[PDB]
């Protein structure tokens, strides 16, 4: 693509807190989390069916970013997101993506047993994307803008120059 | 079983419906299952109830 051109959007999550931040990405002194991602958690007792729609009408591909929460721990998972277990659906009219999230620990890093399995969506012009979640979603803010081209990238130490 | 000397080809597939009620309303059980097995392989899938776009 050769951009990380981001194009924030208006997605309204309604019954949820958003931004949530964690210790292990910090942004300043306090707590902080991925730029372009939304950690979303509950609200009172409750965290609702989230059913929402983002047609993409320009005339370019767009790429979303989303990730998925896997807590050590089932009072992690219902402490956040009540239901004891989540679910993710991802669809557009092209394909779908269902990802149910997996309780339990993994070898600790950065202080947590705790991850987030990342994945993309290509939505194309007169395509819409649809995002459905009971919990365990994290949501894009928006999306990237996608260019065809010469760019490339590649692995190398040597110092850079005039 | 397959007794002739050449190879086929089966081609089946698996139904969603949109709703839990539609799912019912044809095949009872609320969760379908179908599983194709040969000898030397096999396929198990588990229908995906629920919408997408029109
Ligand atoms: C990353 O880049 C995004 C895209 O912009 C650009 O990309 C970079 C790499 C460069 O190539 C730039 O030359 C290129 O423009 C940035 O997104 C931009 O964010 C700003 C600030 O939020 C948005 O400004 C707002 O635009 C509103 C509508 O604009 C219309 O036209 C644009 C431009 O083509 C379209 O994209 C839109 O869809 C619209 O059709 C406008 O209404 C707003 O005015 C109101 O708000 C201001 C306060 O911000 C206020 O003063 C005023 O009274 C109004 O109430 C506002 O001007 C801009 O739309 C948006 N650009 C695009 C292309 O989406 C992004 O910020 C940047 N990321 C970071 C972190 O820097
Ligand atoms: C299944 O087995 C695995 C391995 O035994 C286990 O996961 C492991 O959890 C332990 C802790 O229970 C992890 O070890 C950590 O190491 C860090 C780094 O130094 C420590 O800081 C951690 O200890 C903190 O908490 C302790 C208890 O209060 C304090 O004593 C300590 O000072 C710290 O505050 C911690 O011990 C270990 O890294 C993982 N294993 C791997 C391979 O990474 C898991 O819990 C077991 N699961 C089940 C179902 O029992
Ligand atoms: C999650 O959100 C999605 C999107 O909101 C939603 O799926 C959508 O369902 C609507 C209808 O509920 C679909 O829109 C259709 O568009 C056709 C084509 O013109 C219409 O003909 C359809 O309307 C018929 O039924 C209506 C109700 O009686 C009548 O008013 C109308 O005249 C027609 O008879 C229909 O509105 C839409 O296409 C999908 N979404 C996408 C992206 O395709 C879904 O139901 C939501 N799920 C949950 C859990 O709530």
């Amino acid at each position: 693509s050769g951009t990380l051109e981001f194009i924030t959007e208006g997605f309204t999550w309604t019954g949820v807190t958003q931004n949530g931040g964690s210790n292990a990405c910090k942004r300043g002194p306090g707590s902080g989390f991925f730029s372009r991602l939304n950690w979303l958690t509950k609200s009172g007792s409750t965290y609702p069916v989230l059913n929402v729609t983002m047609p993409n009408n320009d005339n370019f591909d767009k790429l979303y970013i989303w990730g998925v929460h896997h807590p050590s721990t089932n009072q992690e998972q219902t402490s956040l997101y009540v239901q004891a277990s989540g679910r993710v659906t991802v669809s557009t009219r092209r394909s779908q993506q269902t990802i149910i999230p997996n309780i339990g620990s993994r070898p600790w890093v950065r202080g947590l047993s705790s991850r987030i399995s990342i994945y993309w969506t290509i939505v194309k012009p007169g395509d819409v994307l649809v995002i459905n979640s009971n919990g365990n979603l994290i949501a894009p803010r928006g999306y990237f803008k996608m260019r065809t081209g010469k760019s490339s990238i590649m692995r190398s130490d040597a110092p850079i120059d005039t």
